[PDB]
């Protein structure tokens, strides 16, 4: 299930780590970007909605679907302080 998350970029960024990307599949057969860690005190932690396992779809107007890992790293580092983060919650269990 798809949700939009509103984040202010903190001094250290959005407060979460990612894996995946085209050429760097986190899940076998999935080129998607996944949340692997939520940083305590971070903007993502404090908001409360983003979780380990979430799939990133977009960051503001930047698509994260079928992008390489470096592309998503850049998307997330170089956004505005006002972030709309679109994510999909897992159907199965994990990531």
């Amino acid at each position: 299930k798809i949700m939009e998350i509103k984040l202010i970029k903190g001094p250290k960024g959005l407060g979460f780590s990612i894996a995946g990307g085209v050429g760097n599949q986190h899940i076998p057969g999935d080129n998607s970007i996944y949340v692997t860690k939520i940083i305590e005190g971070g903007a993502a932690h404090k908001d409360g909605k983003l979780q380990i396992g979430d799939k990133l779809l977009a960051v503001n107007s930047v698509g994260l679907e079928e992008v390489t890992h470096e592309e998503a790293v850049t998307a997330l580092k170089n956004t505005s302080d006002f972030v709309y983060l679109k994510v999909a919650k897992p159907t199965s269990m994990y990531i």
